[PDB]
């Protein structure tokens, strides 16, 4: 209903967000592998800021981030821990008209009580 | 026309379902049957109990879809010994917040049919 | 207009159903292959009954059926034999709220004058 | 605005109809002129005229489409030396019942043009 | 607006239009090419008129083309020299009713002060 | 709210702009940013600057895009040495007139931030 990300000392309002997890199966169909994915990728309206981006091609150190989804209090927060924003795209359209989309690729990440942490 | 999923000891209100399995073909069927995944697309609440169930713990797990009409049960797809293979959880402010995820089980039953993977 | 396939000593009522047959050309445009294909895609609604999938799962015997197509008198008729159940799914969407989608392959397809008969 | 198929002593509507032609080019054209594949959209009827010409005969066969404007005959493609090589029907309760099909022919003629195929 | 072509000593309107050039890039993103491409593809009505089709079919000489486009005077002018149609579809659907989609593939093709010429 | 593109000393109003970099990952970030490519979309004229400057000449080029809300300047986009690797123009009676083409440059620069390639 409303979902705010916390990155670089900023507040971002979120339009989308996405992350998704899988296993492999076999031919009987039995899960054949670990859990792999958790990436996020993350919508959120252009202003003159260029945190997101600067905080992709400036520097090099991992980060943390946070999003809080509401209703109308906190419904839940998604987190993550270690991650490098691995794509970026800002795109304008004179008919949402100025947006960007990007994607975390974090060590670990958390939500409620799951939480999935990859192999580094 | 409403489908409850009970999964983990909670119940769910199924915005949609669907499951399939298929059979190989020659230039005449030429396999036994596979697939039989269940793909499920539920809403979002507080609670985080799919994705722990994925996530937080090993063991196989059974699930329960009750599917109705107007008021009473109009039938049951159940599957047994199955894993959360697929999870994807999404917010959008334009169904705002929602989870699909696919079961793959050992055994899946609705009606008099019976389905059962070779393990 | 209406199709009802016969199917199992049973009636459903179709809402969509597709049939197709092939063959190959070379290069210089010349049939180059026999016909293949005759697969049958129906789509019928879901009620309590699980027959069609029980006729896949739980029995291993070929089948005949039959679906009439009317309109408002019997138009023509598509008939199969010595067929088994290649595909199902069967889908809820609470927004055509609850169906079945299935392929037959079979032997011989028959409708008007026409037959058509696979090598086996 | 108006399309009519002359096919196997019979008249069909025709819903649409598309017939191309390619030649393939290098890094300038590089092939002859390859395709003339017609392919057909016409109602379903009692009729199982086209499909029992693909399946219950052998023999190559000619046909005729004439297109119109308002009331005369437009132009006309023809085939000469062809076989049905693709066919579909569909019925569908939502154009309800209709025949895709498509014919490969040694000639095909529209207007002043003509093309033929190397066999 | 309006778009004109003239082919073959006849005119035809053009319903629609489009040709592209392009050249790879390396990893790095360095341009890794010559130009290429430089097709055109046109979109007209049909008539009674086969021309179109026995300049393809009829014979194998090349030629040349115009399209002019306007607004409500000639605004710009795209022409080819030594061109080939190498590809070419009608289609009619009784719901534009009645088509030629084609492409040319030309030596030279020029508009305004721009001319791309290829490596024949 | 509105874009306006400075090439070749001339301006041209941008219907639509979009610019992207990735980095890949492993099983883990596994690779320095690649991409940076702009891709502009603007009304068609009497002008053919654009084209020319892909077809007529080899140097390479800067350019500015300028981005405004209502009235200042949001921020800016500006590459330096780059080439437009991608041209396509479009008509069609149903925007009516444009172009649509992709710049490659050594360096983009947008607000703080600085992308340059390896070369």
């Amino acid at each position: 209903f409303r979902a705010t990300l916390s990155f670089a000392g900023k507040e971002f309002d979120v339009l989308d967000c996405t992350y998704s997890l899988k296993r492999d199966v076999d031919s009987k169909g039995r899960p054949s592998s670990n859990i792999y994915g958790g990436q996020i990728r993350l919508h959120v309206e252009s202003t003159d800021d260029t945190s997101i981006l600067e905080n992709m091609t400036n520097q090099f150190k991992p980060h943390s981030g946070s999003i809080v989804f509401k209703k109308g209090a906190k419904m839940k927060e998604l987190t993550w821990e270690n991650g490098y924003i691995t794509e970026f795209t800002e795109n304008i359209d004179i008919v949402q008209p100025m947006t960007i989309t990007f994607v975390v690729s974090a060590q670990v990440i958390k939500i409620g009580g799951a939480q999935f942490e990859q192999n580094w």
